[PDB]
């Protein structure tokens, strides 16, 4: 991207994914850092974006007066920091002063940007004082904007995928100074959000807002910057060279800048999910659509509909990895149905791994269950295509083997004296050809005997017609012709029954190697699930432990209370 492009437009009150924007998503495949940014217009968000994009020229700046950027906009650029990975840059409309009203849509930009970020900046002029609190009501208002989960406490699960958040305040008025040494601007973070005491309608609506940063989100960051230059010259800061800036906010940006690009994370959903161009394009589309239909856009809903996608591509590509193994090594017709199957068998459980490990919330199995169906549709093609080229092989083999031989007996050169011996002689010997013709297939035994069976009354019009055999001996003849027969028959007989009780016993083995994948990945989210619940539990605990040293025990109880409940789902 040469420049930033417009993500999300906000025209008549109405938001709406940019086509060109998803487009150029679908096309990034690596891991993406995303850094979102937000806060009241005309504070300088976007000059400071620009910054971590590490370029003059990006996103378009306006006045000090008048308001700029309008919906979503965004900036893939390649991460400093991080090789193989893309920093994505959204810059955002700015908010209003809410006691003004209009503005329709400020709550859902802000909404979006949390849920579509790694890390959440909001960026604000001053101190953090009653005046800059009270502009808080929009993270406030966000358990109102989002929801969790669709199967007063589904915020208490906002700590578990929220972005880290990081407070940038503007033109910085506060020398922080303090007994012994100055206040980090950390430290000022805590002491602003700090607690105060009383039940009075005051007393809550300044806890409010302070409650819901420290609980929702998971870390807490805050960077200071001086006024870069004289009020005659804030308009031209973007044409400013660093050496024209105040040297402290030059050097304030740069540690701001290098906190972000050691600190933030890859954008991850439920499960470890990594986001790249195509899971973002996703969300959004997911995100944005909700809005647009009156609904609230809900985190667990949108990586359901982006398993939806990657789960049906995961079952094309491993039919297509099936397809692809199988036809690479069969070779038809095949030495016996035991090759075809073991050949079969390992293609399957190949096709089931790459299954497995492409998917994700495949909720009732229901997606390799179709891949299942499928396989046995494939399996069933080429036991057809393999029992038809024995077939096709064994018969010309008869045609070729034993029709001389027909011809030979109707010609009549076997009807002499002393023809018996040298037809039954000539028979086994053909017979013995027969079988050991290389890769006749599964059907050798019944395509031989239903052909021996039907000329059977050709060695008893040889035998009768011989004179130089006595009779006994010709009844000894039957009697051996007749036990010959049996034989045949059993092979035949066993070829058959062998063939079925092979299929029946690939039929288990198939459904116990998908149950033994499934029971492994289910096994691996399990413990994937419980890790991210734990990394929860530890910062609720955290909070918890913090709310109670400050001397607050009622808010402290209650975050004992979001604990239990996420240990029931543990
Ligand atoms: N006082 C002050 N002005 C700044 C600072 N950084 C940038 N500016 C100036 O403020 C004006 C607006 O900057 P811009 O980044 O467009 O602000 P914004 O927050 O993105 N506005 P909007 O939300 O409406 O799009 C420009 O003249 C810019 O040079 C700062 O730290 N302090
Ligand atoms: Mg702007």
């Amino acid at each position: 991207m040469t420049g930033p492009m417009c993500l999300i437009e906000n025209t008549n009150g109405r938001l709406m994914a940019n086509p060109e924007a998803l487009k150029i998503l679908s096309a990034i495949t690596q891991p993406m850092v995303v850094v979102a940014i937000v806060g009241l217009y005309r504070t300088g968000k976007s000059y400071l974006m620009n910054k971590l994009a590490g370029k003059k020229k990006g996103f378009s700046l306006g006045s000090t007066v008048q308001s700029h950027t309008k919906g979503i906009w965004m900036w893939c650029v390649p991460h400093p920091k991080k090789p193989g990975h893309i920093l994505v840059l959204l810059d955002t409309e700015g908010l209003g002063d809410v006691e003004k009203g209009d503005n329709q849509n400020d709550s859902w930009i802000f909404a979006l940007a949390v849920l579509l970020s790694s890390t959440f900046v909001y960026n604000s002029i001053g101190t953090i004082n009653q005046q800059a609190m009270d502009q808080l009501y929009y993270v406030t208002e966000l358990t109102h904007r989002i929801r969790s989960k669709s199967s007063v406490e589904d915020s208490a699960d906002f700590v578990s995928f929220f972005p880290d958040f990081v407070w940038t305040l503007r033109d910085f008025s506060l020398d922080l100074e303090a007994d012994g040494q100055p206040l980090t601007p950390d430290e000022y973070l805590t002491y602003s959000l700090k607690l105060k005491k009383g039940t009075s309608q005051k007393d809550e609506t300044f806890n409010l807002p302070r409650l819901c940063i420290r609980k929702f989100f998971p870390k807490k960051k805050c960077f200071v910057f001086d006024r870069p230059v004289h009020r005659r010259k804030l308009a031209q800061l973007e044409k400013l060279q660093d050496e024209e800036l105040d040297p402290e906010f030059v050097q304030q940006v740069a540690d701001f800048c290098s906190y972000i690009f050691s600190n933030s994370k890859t954008k991850t959903l439920s499960g470890g999910i990594q986001v790249n161009g195509p899971r973002l394009e996703s969300l959004v589309l997911t995100y944005v659509n909700a809005i647009s239909s009156g609904d609230l856009p809900c985190m667990e809903n949108a990586v359901l509909a982006l398993a939806q996608i990657e789960n049906s591509a995961a079952v094309q590509k491993a039919i297509a990895h099936y397809e692809q193994q199988m036809g690479q090594k069969v070779q038809l017709p095949t030495e016996s149905l035991q090759e075809l199957l073991d050949l079969h068998r390992d293609s399957e459980r190949e096709a089931i791994e790459v299954f497995i490990r492409s998917s994700f919330k495949d909720v009732d199995h229901l997606f390799q269950k179709e891949l299942a169906a499928q396989l046995e549709k494939k399996r069933d093609d080429f036991c057809k295509q393999n029992q038809e080229a024995s077939s096709d092989r064994c018969s010309g083999l008869l045609q070729v083997i034993f029709s001389p031989l027909e011809e030979e007996v109707k010609a009549g050169i076997y009807s002499k004296p002393g023809g018996y011996r040298l037809f039954v002689q000539k028979l086994q010997d053909l017979k013995k050809k027969y079988y050991e013709e290389p890769r006749k297939g599964i059907q050798a035994e019944e395509i031989l005997q239903t052909y021996l069976k039907s000329k059977e009354s050709m060695t008893d019009a040889i035998l009768q017609t011989d004179q130089t055999l006595t009779e006994k001996e010709k009844e000894i003849e039957v009697e051996r012709v007749k036990a010959e027969s049996a034989q045949a028959s059993a092979k035949m007989l066993h070829e058959m029954q062998r063939k079925n009780e092979q299929m029946m016993e690939q039929k288990e083995r198939s459904y116990q190697e998908h149950l033994k994948q499934l029971t492994e990945k289910m096994e691996n989210d399990r413990v994937q699930l419980l890790k991210e619940q734990e990394r929860t539990l530890a910062l609720k605990l955290q909070e918890q432990e913090q709310l109670l040293k400050e001397g607050f025990q009622k808010e402290s109880r209650i975050m004992k209370n979001e604990i239990q409940d996420l240990q029931t789902k543990m």
